[PDB]
């Protein structure tokens, strides 16, 4: 997957004008929009064909996807079906679970995300403690994309070494949650940006100086 | 607590809106709490759940396996009850932050938390089913009261009552077609989730019907 800047928007507002007309701003800067629940379920699955009709990009839904395989197959279809490229899946609930996801982009042609360790200090009480194991796990399956940490570069060091240089990492907790652009992409491929792009004043200017920040990283 | 009618939850997964309310009105007379996941939502829209309150005397308990950051969280619940849901259902493995930030909101919201423990399938075994104990002390600690655990594993299901305590409601999917038994299930559970066992049943009614009449002496 081939990320314009290396940076993945996540459109996190929750009003359709403002996360158009925000993504509109800095649309010269991504080509990649990660979409989640709070967008999706206070403007309905049809905000991902409005952001492929006005934009183009490739939208990531990063729905968590967290049920029993039966459940997670129903998720992965509905989802599909709305545009979405490729879908963020949690490891945590098990095997089968990921499988489910993986059978459905297989048969939609689509990607699917593990998540293997999560940002938030929380992660540290029970997914940490399983995140290499989460990832040994990826491997196992086939999986060939991974999100993973920019708050704790150690472990998004571990992860890469883990899922090797083949495989696409991609790493929230940027700006807002403090980790720092270059060296989160010491390991992953590409960043993931909310707050510090959609909450600023001014979000053009935003996305180009952190751009600016990783131009030798380009 | 709430009151569930016949200690019998629908799980609504029907992702034709449709069929969803065709199948959720001819089980109308024996249920009042109906579960409403993302398979259905994220095929007819939020706005089913308010069709679902039109239509039918139902509470609506949103399965939304909430499992983000706080700040996404606080978002994920904010926009479910602002639909209408009288409940959300949450991870805890994210962790305690996590689960507050949902508490939070539910409280702020006038609204209810769920939180998932053990998980009823095969994969729950690899890294839930070790973290879930842990799971349920960490709701006791921060003041959940409704819980969900699984009707596939007895043994689990009971420990995990012990955890919360009898005064907690508990809920319990896997009943049916993953295996479970309504009645031993609720030697443990306040009420049992049932989705494809009444779904997809010929006559959904009969199959409710049925259900209820096997642990009758329960209610
Ligand atoms: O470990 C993770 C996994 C995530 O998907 N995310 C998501 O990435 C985004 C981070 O946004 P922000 O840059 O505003 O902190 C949010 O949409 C959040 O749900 C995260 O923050 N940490
Ligand atoms: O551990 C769990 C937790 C659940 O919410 N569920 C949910 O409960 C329902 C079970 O439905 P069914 O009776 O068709 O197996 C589904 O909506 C599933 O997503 C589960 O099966 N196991």
């Amino acid at each position: 997957m081939d990320v314009m800047n290396r940076l993945i928007l996540a459109m996190d507002l929750m009003n359709r004008d403002d996360a158009l007309r925000v993504t509109g701003e800095v649309r010269e800067y991504i080509d990649t929009v990660k979409i989640g629940y709070p967008l999706v379920l206070s403007e309905g699955m049809d905000i991902i064909a409005e952001f492929r009709k006005r934009f183009g990009c490739r939208i990531i839904a990063d729905f968590k996807v967290a049920d029993i395989p039966e459940t997670n197959e129903k998720i992965c279809r509905a989802t599909f079906k709305a545009g979405a490229d490729a879908i963020i899946v949690h490891g945590f609930p098990g095997a089968d679970s990921v499988r489910a996801c993986l059978n459905v982009a297989e048969e939609m042609g689509r990607e699917v995300f593990l998540s293997t360790e999560m940002s938030h200090p929380g992660a540290e009480m029970f997914i940490q403690g399983a995140a290499d194991e989460i990832a040994r796990m990826g491997v196992d399956l086939g999986v060939k994309n991974y999100v993973g940490p920019s708050t704790r570069p150690e472990r998004l060091s571990r992860l890469r070494e883990i899922i090797g240089q083949d495989s696409f990492l991609i790493s929230p907790g940027v700006g807002a949650q403090g980790g720092d652009p270059g060296e989160t992409l010491r390991f992953a491929d590409a960043i993931i940006v909310g707050r510090s792009i959609y909450l600023a004043d001014n979000p053009a200017a935003a996305a180009a100086g952190i751009i600016e920040s990783i131009k030798d990283l380009l």
